[PDB]
């Protein structure tokens, strides 16, 4: 990988592996948002931030401040094959003292075309505390010179999905997955749950008759609180709708307490 | 990736990735593992072979044969950190009439040093009745030429570790983790239960002091039935002895036994 010729954006190719794909012999979403991640994680050490998936300056790990995924939203037109080159493109931007965006483009490494595009909100926490905080002038001076100054869009459209309100999915659900949990392959380097399982946990209440004669298209995924690594999970999805939409929430099995809502959108075939 | 010169044998690089290493920020065993069969696999598509895990030759498809480990045995010396670029090199071998053999060679790309080792032992199973099966003539010269003819072995040694016989682990367990299942992500191409994924499963009952006073140096584990997409496993652990585990996965509700291991960890 590298960065692009300005230094404002970088992009990295990857092989799709064999044990990376579905049914259909192409890449998982979940795969797709750990090759996000990863480009993620060398664009912040190929400028000099921390290298743990919280991108800290060093303003903010004296004062120990970390980033946090707040919502995760992700379409794809196409997923790549086994074997096939997917190039990707990821950049970060500002959003005032609300947090930061980090936005991403796929595309088809022979052909050049567009197959995909995700974009992502983060906010800025005390890793101690878990108290939520607007951002400084001193902690984004640091990294204003790494993001592009006019704004780019992964989604510019004026009323796109990436920023759509999602509901809360009201009892009963009209399908379910219980007990879920996670295991030491489902965590980070700093035994935190990996954002990409919430994802596989959200899909685990989808019927496979809906995943079997459908594509999913595109999925948006509020993070509202974490997984512990000795926490259970229940998954929730209710029928919201040729395309099927559904609502979403991840809940701790014990007490009902929210982690995730979302929302998902699947073509036929 | 690439075959080799002879074209008996096959390399490929790997950069490790942020997701794939540990509290060590070095790859996983499981990681290790992933790659271990992504090798194979590409091996197995430069010389004709199926893609879908299964390797099955021409024969083998019309006769509804497929290719199933038996067991799977890895060393590891230095997990690569995370940024570091693995070498991996792969070979088959025929074992008669009892099945084929995988190896594997992982090197430091940078030192040249053998930084792991592996061997894996494979099956012949008709894929519908899952009855094994010895391997025929027929099926053999197809696959002959694509194996050295004389033997290279990733385990050389007299009474290596990789042919040690399994006992099964008595109850009560030492340590056992409860109610294990797969999910999506678990899955092959195939809809079947990924091989790595029972690797992480009996590691789950392995206590967390273990994990973050020791480091995994052997894994040796068989594979007796699998655990289907709907089944719950339960993973057992006592120790044996560095320190060393005997292990135990089995269906949660009859206690079915699926896999059964061992493992030898070196403290840090
Ligand atoms: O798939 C098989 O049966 C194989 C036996 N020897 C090999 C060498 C390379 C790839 C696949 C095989």
């Amino acid at each position: 990988g590298s960065l692009t010729e300005d230094g404002l954006s970088y992009k990295e190719k990857f092989v799709v592996r064999s044990y990376e794909v579905g049914s259909n012999k192409t890449a998982t979403v979940e795969t797709i948002a750990n090759l996000l991640q990863e480009v993620g994680c060398n664009h912040a050490q190929s400028v000099g931030f921390s290298t743990d998936g919280f991108a800290t300056t060093t303003t903010m790990r004296k004062l120990h401040l970390i980033w946090v995924t707040a919502r995760m939203h992700i379409e794809i037109y196409k997923y790549p094959a086994w074997g096939d080159v997917v190039e990707i493109e990821t950049w970060c931007q500002s959003e005032g003292r609300i947090g930061t965006r980090r936005d991403w483009i796929l595309k088809d490494s022979v052909t050049g075309e567009v197959t995909g595009r995700a974009t992502s909100k983060w906010v800025m926490m005390n890793q101690d505390t878990r108290r939520l905080q607007k951002v400084s002038d001193d902690v984004r001076d640091e990294y204003l010179v790494f993001c592009p100054q006019e704004p780019r869009l992964a989604f510019p459209e004026e009323n796109n999905r990436s920023l759509k309100k999602i509901p809360k999915l009201e009892d009963p659900a009209q399908y379910s997955m219980i007990g879920l949990k996670p295991r030491r392959a489902d965590l980070d380097m700093n035994q935190h749950v990996n954002n990409v399982t919430y994802i596989g946990w959200v899909l685990e209440s989808i019927p496979q008759e809906i995943v079997d004669t459908h594509e999913l298209q595109v999925i948006t995924l509020d993070y509202r609180r974490e997984c512990q690594q000795d926490d259970v999970v229940d998954s929730l999805t209710t029928t919201t709708s040729n395309d099927s939409q559904f609502l979403h929430l991840l809940r701790l099995s014990g007490d009902g307490q929210e982690i995730n809502r979302g929302t998902t959108l699947w073509r036929k075939k």
